[PDB]
């Protein structure tokens, strides 16, 4: 299919074609892209559908992958599906965009592209890989039905360790004390099973998101310019450790890729 995340372009002539008229908010965004525009020349646009948050930050992870982390390594991660389902039953409500099979196949996928891009001695080479992964076929939609599992299971396990009095990041508590989102099955079948379908992912689910893949997530927000939320880094404090994706939301709704 053509792809999902649009070739490059120059950042401010993207900014000068969407941004037009004298509106507070049309100056507020223009400012927001010449911030962005400090550090990085270009933009690409991530397909808009319930996927992009998703699409916009493994584009990223995977476009800049030089190694295979670790948690991508580790043997358990192919065990996960058959561990949790046959656990927590509740799981197979599942809504696909049997099950242990589909979701072992997702992740077993996202580790052979993950590690193949690794692999690559070009940064060109990457590019182009990475570019032929998101063409909007199945094997695109098959990474997200691994990351959003890994969200389930990073949840799944915060869950359980403040059930346990364990200390956890307090984006979990704020995950979980919204009313449709009060536990994990909860999560599941109001949240991440409308992920791709009916909505987007949320500010505190994309605590989740850097947390499932640990990565670091950077994001100018633009309509949080003139405040000290014009960039929000997710988590906060992260280990030093975990690599770092930069994107942009105009409004916390829809994200796209700055490059350089
Ligand atoms: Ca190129
Ligand atoms: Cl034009």
């Amino acid at each position: 299919g053509p792809l999902s995340v649009a070739p490059e372009m120059d950042i401010m002539d993207y900014c000068k074609k969407e941004w037009r008229g004298n509106t507070q908010k049309a100056t507020c965004m223009k400012m927001g892209y010449e911030e962005v525009s400090q550090k990085f020349t270009s933009i690409r646009r991530v397909r808009g559908d319930n996927y992009c948050a998703l699409r916009a930050t493994l584009f990223q992870a995977m476009s800049q992958a030089v190694g295979l982390p670790p948690w991508l390594q580790d043997p358990e991660l192919m065990l996960l599906p058959e561990k949790l389902i046959s656990k927590y039953n509740w799981i197979k409500q599942w809504k696909l965009g049997d099950l242990v099979d589909k979701i072992k196949e997702s992740l077993t996928l996202l580790r052979k592209k993950w590690a193949g891009l690794a692999e690559m001695r070009t940064a060109e080479a990457r590019q182009i890989a990475c570019d032929e992964l998101f063409t909007n076929e199945a094997e695109e939609y098959s990474l997200y039905e691994a990351v959003k599992f890994l969200m389930l299971n990073r949840a799944i396990e915060l869950y359980n360790d403040k059930e346990k009095g364990k200390e956890v990041p307090f984006f979990s508590v704020l995950l979980f004390a919204r009313d449709t989102s009060n536990d994990p099955g909860q999560l599941l079948r109001n949240h991440l099973n409308q992920v791709g379908h009916t909505g987007g992912l949320e500010q505190v689910e994309m605590f989740l998101l850097a947390y499932a893949v640990r990565h670091t997530i950077q994001v100018y927000r633009l309509s949080k310019y003139n405040t000290e939320e014009f960039i929000t880094v997710y988590p906060t404090d992260p280990p030093k450790d975990w690599p770092v994706v930069t994107l942009i939301a105009e409004a916390d709704r829809h994200y796209n890729i700055p490059v350089r």
